[PDB]
């Protein structure tokens, strides 16, 4: 484990770009890490959106979130050739990270109790 709760984080998720994230703990499960079916570990996490979702995510697709700055370095990890940014995904995008420069000024108590999704079971 290398990721508590709280924690803010980027995650590589599916056709995504980098996304800020939280870390936070799965509303079923009660823990934020998990060893998954193929034996790897995996954190559970909140996107900073308009849109509260939550995924479990690959060790390997999560990296600490030091600043949006950050974008850059991340797809230097992969003439330069970049993706175009798509823009209802662009919007949500910046929504986002607006959420998570504000969670990066808190401490890591603030961002657990402003942040953390309540969950409502289907009637
Ligand atoms: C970055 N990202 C990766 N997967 C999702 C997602 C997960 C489950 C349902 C729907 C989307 C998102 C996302 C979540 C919220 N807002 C924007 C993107």
């Amino acid at each position: 484990v290398k990721f508590q709760v709280g924690d803010l984080v980027w995650s590589k998720v599916g056709t995504y770009p980098w996304w800020p994230c939280m870390v936070s703990s799965d509303p079923q499960l009660e823990v934020h890490t998990k060893i998954n079916t193929r034996g790897a570990r995996e954190y559970h996490v909140q996107f900073f959106s308009n849109q509260p979702e939550r995924a479990w995510v690959h060790e390997k697709r999560v990296r600490e979130y030091k600043g949006h700055k950050q974008y850059e370095e991340l797809l230097a990890e992969a003439q330069k050739i970049r993706k175009p940014r798509p823009q209802r995904e662009r919007a949500q995008w910046d929504i986002g990270i607006a959420h998570a420069e504000k969670a990066l000024k808190m401490t890591r108590e603030e961002r657990i109790e402003q942040y953390t999704f309540i969950y409502i079971d289907k009637q």
